[PDB]
């Protein structure tokens, strides 16, 4: 284990919204495979269904397109069209409430899923633990 193991609360039971506390903006998967976010609550490629592998891995899928959220050889995030060593992530809990995706494939180098004030997406190696960019809450849709 390269990382923690602390787990957040909840279940997969249900689609969710990943808000990003940083700019305010839902994680977005476009249907050409762009991935950013948004702060239109109303958009159709924020509602997320998650799912689990094994104990604190998830695979993070788009219920309007379903493609899978991945994180590149470059760190740069994408929509896969079928599941992948690529589209699993740690999910942790952080800093006592938020939840964290971390590359599974990328662990080691402590990869982030994250989302700029701006609302695009974060590469890999210029996430760190710390940051705001980092903390997700997972909303119902």
């Amino acid at each position: 284990h390269h990382h923690h193991f602390n787990l957040p609360p909840g279940n997969y039971k249900k689609p969710k919204l990943l808000y990003c506390s940083n700019g305010g903006h839902f994680l977005r998967i476009l249907p050409d495979g762009t991935v950013d976010g948004t702060r239109d609550r109303s958009d159709q490629h924020i509602q997320l269904q998650l799912s689990a592998e094994s104990v604190g891995e998830v695979y993070i899928k788009s219920t309007e397109t379903g493609q899978y959220l991945a994180m590149d050889t470059d760190g740069l995030l994408y929509g896969s069209q079928t599941p992948n060593e690529e589209c699993l992530f740690l999910e942790r809990l952080e800093e006592n409430h938020y939840n964290t995706y971390i590359s599974k494939k990328h662990a080691e180098k402590n990869w982030f899923v994250g989302l700029k004030k701006n609302g695009s997406c974060k590469r890999g190696p210029r996430t760190h633990y710390g940051q705001k960019a980092i903390l997700f809450l997972p909303l119902p849709v």
